[PDB]
């Protein structure tokens, strides 16, 4: 048979997690994927994301982490992947001078969340590896840390398969064909159908949503990082280096301690190329500022891991105008849950948004608050 209960358009970082919560609960799934995840062709690779719980993005953002970080809990118990280490990340950035740490440091307090301050020499202090203005404040989560999103992915992938789900590769989606009764998608090697839709596509999004007649404002970049040789007595996670997002003169950096001698990884947040997905370059020194940008960040605030670029990756933000996710039905057909415009900070969330689109797709409702995702909001229009 080609009738599934649920299809899954796009097995990354959000549909595999729905896949996931799906399969375990005896729904019978499709996954479907253009590439065979985790893959280097989406927004999921580069081995390690952060995750952090004081969020000053929005209030709504912060039971979404929490809950997302149970989950993150549960999943490690269920496989033999590793899927999170609690580094801590470590916020800073000018006094006065940047609304992220604010935002941060506020969000740390109304929420009630264990945090330590440090102001300029005090972040010397603790950890030897990282040096800033003494005009520079700090806010450090112990209790966050990083996740292996690759492993996320293929643990999600493994335990969905064993409870039944169908994972179909090298298998992109051209078109949708959609009722409230039935769901068909089309393919170069034939048609499936299901009840209810799940459309997952990452910057793919951005070019095929308009199948299903939903234009919203979505812009794919394409983003670095870089894996730096550097002083394992002080940046490896056995060092106890945090993970860090920072603010600076020329925007957001954020980055990782070394594991298993990987080497320091960082990356810009504040520029990107736009980009086609389709057409990207996904060779790390193709444009001068890939490099170039990393080490004038570490040759200022992290000098001893200014070394060889032993490696560079190449990925995606898929931008929405606010920044904010897109989770929510599709206006016209109730039996259709679409994630997008993650906004270079949704794997975090991946576990919660898998849980959150599974019962989109099961119920046609969610126990979680996805107010300000919703397609509806002005900042779409
Ligand atoms: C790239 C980036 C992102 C990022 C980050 C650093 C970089 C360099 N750091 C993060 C951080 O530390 N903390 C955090 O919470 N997030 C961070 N991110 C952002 C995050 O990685 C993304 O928001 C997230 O991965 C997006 O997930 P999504 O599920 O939306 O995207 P994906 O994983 O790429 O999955 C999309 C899948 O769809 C498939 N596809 C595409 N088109 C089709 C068609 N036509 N048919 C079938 N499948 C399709 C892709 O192949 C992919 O698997
Ligand atoms: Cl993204």
């Amino acid at each position: 048979s080609t009738h599934f209960d649920v299809i899954v358009v796009g097995a990354g970082s959000m549909g595999m997690a729905a896949g996931y919560y799906l399969a375990k609960q005896g729904v019978k799934t499709l996954l479907v994927d253009s590439f065979d995840p985790p893959h280097t062709n989406g927004s999921h690779h580069g081995d390690t994301r952060i995750i952090r719980h004081a969020y000053g993005e929005g209030r709504e953002y912060v039971p979404f982490a929490l809950r997302a970080q149970e989950l993150w809990y549960e999943l490690e118990k269920e496989t033999h992947h590793k899927i999170f280490t609690q580094t801590g990340v470590l916020v800073y950035g000018p006094k006065g001078g940047s609304a992220f740490v604010s935002e941060t440091m506020e969000a740390a307090n109304i929420h009630s969340l264990e945090h330590e301050l440090f102001e300029g020499k005090q972040l010397t202090d603790r950890w030897a590896g990282v040096e800033v203005p003494d005009n520079y404040e700090a806010i450090f989560e112990p209790n966050s840390g990083v996740l292996f999103s690759e492993n996320c992915i293929q643990a999600y992938r493994e335990l969905a398969e064993a409870h039944g789900a169908t994972v179909l590769t090298y298998t992109p989606v051209e078109d949708f064909e959609v009722t409230e009764d039935l769901v068909t998608i089309k393919t170069a090697k034939g048609s499936y159908t299901a009840n209810k839709l799940v459309v997952s596509m990452g910057a793919w999004n951005s070019k095929l949503l308009s199948k299903l007649d939903v234009e919203i404002p979505l812009q794919p970049y394409r983003q670095v990082v870089g894996f730096f040789e550097c002083d394992e007595a002080k940046y490896s996670n056995n060092a106890h280096y945090p993970a860090f997002m920072v603010e600076v003169e020329n925007g957001i950096y954020y980055g990782f301690p070394s594991f298993g001698g990987s080497g320091l990884k960082i990356g810009y947040h504040s520029y990107g190329q736009q980009i086609d997905p389709d057409t990207i370059n996904r060779e790390f020194g193709a444009y001068p500022e890939d490099e170039a940008n990393l080490r004038k960040f570490l040759e200022q605030y992290m000098p001893g891991a200014n070394g060889e670029l032993k490696k560079g990756a190449v990925c995606m933000y898929t931008k929405t105008p606010d920044e904010h996710f897109v989770i929510d039905l599709h206006p016209k057909y109730s039996n259709v849950a679409i994630a997008a415009g993650f906004s270079g900070h949704g794997f975090k969330f991946s576990s919660v948004v898998g849980e959150t689109l599974a019962q989109l797709a099961t119920t046609g409702k969610t126990e979680h608050d996805i107010s300000i995702f919703s397609l509806n909001r002005d900042a779409l229009k």
